[PDB]
């Protein structure tokens, strides 16, 4: 009656307002106001309803009645304020828009709270779905000093024990929502990916996978598949995107050349070599799994003939390599195997495919070690930060962060469309954001390659396995154990 799940390292300290735990573990007993559902659909959790007013500066919340914390204390407006007051407006959470713009917090009754903000809050509800710091810890569980002691949330699982070999949880009785069909969940610390594979084959664990839980590469997936195991691939929510730098590479200023580069590539071959066929070719910057991902298009199918024709219309002629005004069509793809595993390999598939359309792709393979590149690779941020996290961070000129880099920067043309989308409310977010995506697509400003898949495996006895919506969730839901 016990589900066992690998984790790649100890759970850590579970303080729901700090940064030391494995998120998926916190997700076991901590609950948010609203949940990030499939497709980025916002669902009722500790709040049953909500209303956003004042152009996004006011949030009204109706709290769920009949909720108890695992220590038996009551969930209500007072307990909600006390938590929210623990993290919102604290300088340490300024990276989140709702903390940063937080103005004030009025309790109205035992089940109604209103929050006020100095400015509209981009993706407000989404942010409130996060694993941390947005979740609810019993006010009586913490001492005079206010320091986190025990992990007393409202969620379905109670921590029975934790150390550096496993952590052990039991179903919480008088949990408000649906209870697990099984009695217990153990999280076993197995750091080496070779061991994790073995442990599933033996019947030592039931579950393996998750970027931030117990990763399982493509190769491991095929292996397990070969061993007759259930291998479950989520097409994912992070996009590998190739970027163009026309400021450096005079040929990429011609959008016909960009397009040719993009349809001259075989995403399917990218998926084969790097992800063993498991990755879905990308037509859109964001997969359909994300909210506001746009009108969805088919991933382009490699078309060398169409690519060659574009290049010729643009005045690049020659064989085997095209030139123009005596200059060969040479582009430098900069890669770091450190920062994107498989990065070099991708480059050699592409270089070979570019060769076929007449482009001479030079690869510069680097350390984790700045616009000195013609082409390069970016990865989107993924759920639950997207699409606005990536759009803003990677595409808005005016947003400038040391750690980032830019996919595409057009102040006169794109910024306005991004700004309008970030300003949009309710019904108007979708068509406003659709204009960002039309711009990018009509101008061939970026080249999405594949969606990065997320791979889980379970044992034969696990039924009801449901791929997690984000990498910060533990997929314990729905499971029934046959034995
Ligand atoms: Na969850």
């Amino acid at each position: 009656g016990t589900l066992r799940v690998a984790i790649a390292k100890p759970a850590g300290n579970l303080d729901p307002q700090s940064h030391y735990a494995i998120w998926a573990i916190q997700d076991l007993m901590f609950e948010p106001l609203v949940k990030y559902g499939k497709g980025g659909q916002i669902e009722p959790c500790l709040a049953t309803d909500w209303k956003i007013e004042d152009g996004g500066k006011t949030l009204h919340l109706t709290l769920r009645e009949g909720v108890k914390f695992q220590d038996g204390t009551k969930f209500d407006a007072a307990a909600c304020k006390w938590n929210l007051e623990r993290w919102m407006g604290i300088d340490q959470f300024s990276w989140m828009n709702c903390s940063k713009h937080f103005q004030s917090l009025e309790v109205v009754d035992d089940y109604h709270i209103t929050v006020h903000f100095k400015e509209p809050v981009l993706a407000l509800m989404q942010e409130l779905s996060y694993t941390r710091p947005t979740r609810f810890l019993s006010p009586k569980s913490v001492d005079a000093d206010g320091k986190f002691k025990e992990p007393v949330g409202t969620g379905p699982w109670v921590q029975i024990s934790a150390d550096d070999t496993q952590s052990v949880f039991e179903h919480y009785d008088g949990y408000w929502g649906d209870k697990p069909t099984y009695e217990r969940l153990e999280a076993k610390v197995i750091p080496d990916a070779r061991s994790r594979v073995a442990a599933l084959r033996a019947g030592e664990i039931d579950l393996v996978g998750g970027f931030w839980i117990a990763p399982l590469t493509p190769e491991e997936g095929k292996q397990l598949e070969a061993a007759g195991f259930n291998v479950v691939v989520d097409p994912g929510n992070v996009t590998l995107v190739m970027a163009f730098n026309p400021d450096r590479a005079e040929p990429l200023k011609d959008p016909q050349v960009r397009k040719a580069v993009s349809i001259g590539i075989d995403r399917a071959a990218i998926s084969k070599v790097l992800y063993h066929g498991y990755a879905k070719p990308a037509g859109n910057m964001f997969s359909a799994a994300l909210p506001y991902a746009g009108k969805q298009f088919d991933a382009p199918v490699r078309d060398a003939a169409a690519a060659s024709a574009l290049l010729e219309k643009a005045g690049w002629t020659g064989s085997p390599i095209r030139s123009k005004d005596g200059k060969p069509l040479t582009l430098e793809l900069v890669v770091s195997p450190d920062a994107v595993p498989g990065s070099r390999v991708i480059a050699e598939v592409i270089q070979s495919e570019m060769k076929e359309v007449g482009i001479d792709l030079v690869i510069r393979s680097v350390d984790h070690a700045e616009q000195k590149y013609d082409l390069g690779f970016f990865l989107t941020y993924g759920a639950p930060y997207d699409p606005f996290g990536s759009l803003v961070a990677l595409c808005l000129s005016t947003f400038k962060n040391d750690v980032e880099g830019k996919l595409v920067t057009d102040p006169v043309n794109l910024d306005p469309l991004i700004n309008a989308a970030t300003a949009a409310t309710g019904d108007q977010i979708e068509p406003t954001i659709q204009k960002v995506y039309d711009w990018l697509r009509d101008n061939d400003a970026i080249a999405p390659l594949v969606y990065v898949p997320s791979i889980w495996a379970h044992s034969k006895r696990v039924q009801g396995f449901t791929s997690p919506v984000t990498e910060y969730d533990m997929p314990y839901e729905n499971i029934v154990l046959a034995e």
